[PDB]
């Protein structure tokens, strides 16, 4: 997985073909001094940018795109665990049974809010303003869509897809939550809020695992103020802290808490 934002604007991959099936080839980056986004532009890496035609994000479009005459990426590694997928819809059923909802300044995290809200563990954003809440496990219903036919603009964040028009695209609740509880043998934990701009904890607990390795792919602190902390859950002794984090490290425990006082941290268990 090489993206851990709703834009992939963290992607820094290889691929430099827009569609991996039918693509036209990208341009360089180097080479698009007559367009806004060039080398000289971003320099050591700023953006993403470099030497190459890998496509990238560094305007906080909706997703990785790069110059040809400029067009989206599609690519399957950019999903931001959390996401998963854009689904096709056919009307009734809709793919999430449960509820739904419109707004003209709808956000990702206003539709997980909202679904939230109603204890609804998966939402989805449909073209750019509608919310639907579910907890329906087939959400796959109507069958998986490349994930550029979900890029329509939430309305009320342009940085962010919220589907397209019998195109659906599908978050777990969780996502961005204030605190909550982790069973599975690996999550992301992203900031509150995340992917939109309190404190809160989260207790990652998994019986039977000999240690625990953390991963911070999106580390994003405003200030040293800002602070994340990881904790042993059985001493609460701390076994780090962070301000405004080298790549890994193994925590030999099954039940540690995460305290944040955005950032994506990803857990992977060993059983
Ligand atoms: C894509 O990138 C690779 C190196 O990562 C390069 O060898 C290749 O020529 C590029 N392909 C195209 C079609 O531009
Ligand atoms: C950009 O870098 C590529 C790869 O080294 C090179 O082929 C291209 O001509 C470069 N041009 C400039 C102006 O930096
Ligand atoms: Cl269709
Ligand atoms: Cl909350």
């Amino acid at each position: 997985p090489e993206c851990f934002t709703a834009n992939g604007a963290d992607y820094r991959g290889t691929q430099n073909w827009t569609a991996l099936q039918g693509g036209k080839p990208c341009l360089f980056w180097n080479e698009t001094f007559q367009h806004p986004y060039n080398t000289l532009k971003y320099p050591n890496g700023e953006g993403g940018l470099g030497e190459h035609n890998y496509c990238r994000n560094p305007d906080g479009d909706v997703s990785p795109w790069c110059y040809v005459y400029w067009k989206y990426c599609e690519i399957p590694a950019c999903q931001m665990p959390g996401n998963l997928g854009c689904y096709k819809d056919h009307g009734n059923p809709p793919p999430l049974t449960g509820t739904s909802k419109t707004s003209n300044k709808l956000t990702i995290q206003t539709c997980i809010s909202f679904c939230r809200s109603q204890r609804f563990k998966f939402a989805g954003m449909e073209s750019g303003y509608a919310c639907f809440c579910g907890n329906n496990p087939d959400y796959w219903k109507y069958g998986e869509a490349a994930s550029t036919e979900c890029n329509s603009v939430c309305f009320g964040d342009h940085t962010q897809p919220c589907g397209g028009d019998g195109r659906i695209i599908l978050f777990d609740t969780l996502v961005g939550a204030c605190g909550g509880n982790y069973s599975a043998m690996s999550s992301v934990v992203y900031s509150p809020d995340f992917p939109d701009t309190r404190v809160c904890y989260w207790t990652i607990r998994v019986p039977g695992a000999s240690h625990i390795h953390f991963s911070f792919p999106l580390f994003d602190i405003r200030d040293s103020a800002d602070m994340v902390e990881l904790l042993d859950g059985y001493t609460h002794r701390v076994l780090a802290r962070f301000h405004g984090p080298p790549l890994s490290f193994n925590v030999s425990l099954d039940f540690v808490i995460l305290y944040f006082f955005g950032f994506a941290v990803l857990y992977q268990a060993v059983k």
